[PDB]
């Protein structure tokens, strides 16, 4: 519908490629999209509302059933459901931490990203699209969040034998967040 622009692309040491893209996360054709959420797996805010709108009411049944079987999504943890009417096959729901005046806030965000990627590997996901995580309701400053997330991804790929994940897209809707991710990608290797 709206289309996309690729503002930056960078390949990491062992060949995974990260992209900073302007567009609508729910329009990307990829294996998985990331849904930052809370312990009750709500679809709230700009990103969560858009995901639910595009996925359709069918996702509600699946998320509600997931909680019947698995209880709430604990902080830093991830869970996968189908994407329903989304053009991506899976939704990776992640419970990101809130920012706090402690180094533990960035550690927890690192673990959230590591857990999301690890779970995505279990499905042999090849391409995965992230919104800007941690900025917004979780209140991380934008640069700190982007640094933490990009470094967690770089470190993930250097901490496993191999991964199915070949491409990671940061799909951002505002110039401010594009500028932040573009700047931090330069320091991501």
């Amino acid at each position: 519908f709206q289309g996309f622009t690729i503002l930056s692309k960078k390949t990491l040491h062992l060949g995974q490629t990260l992209y900073v893209v302007n567009g609508d996360l729910t329009e990307v054709r990829c294996d998985a999209v990331v849904h930052p959420t809370n312990g009750t797996m709500s679809f709230a805010g700009q990103v969560g509302g858009a995901i639910r709108a595009a996925a359709g009411a069918g996702v509600d049944a699946e998320v509600n059933s997931y909680m019947s079987e698995h209880s709430q999504l604990q902080v830093t943890k991830a869970a996968i459901t189908s994407g329903h009417n989304l053009p991506s096959k899976w939704i990776v729901h992640v419970h990101s931490p809130n920012y706090s005046n402690a180094a533990t806030a960035t550690d927890a965000l690192t673990q959230t990203i590591r857990n999301a990627l690890t779970l995505a590997d279990t499905k042999s996901i090849k391409t995965i699209a992230f919104p800007s995580i941690g900025s917004g309701n979780n209140h991380f400053p934008k640069h700190i969040a982007a640094q933490t997330i990009l470094q967690a991804i770089s470190a993930y790929f250097m901490s496993i034998m191999s991964s199915s994940i070949k491409e990671v897209y940061f799909v951002l809707f505002d110039q401010e967040s594009i500028n932040v991710y573009n700047a931090e990608l330069i320091n991501t290797n």
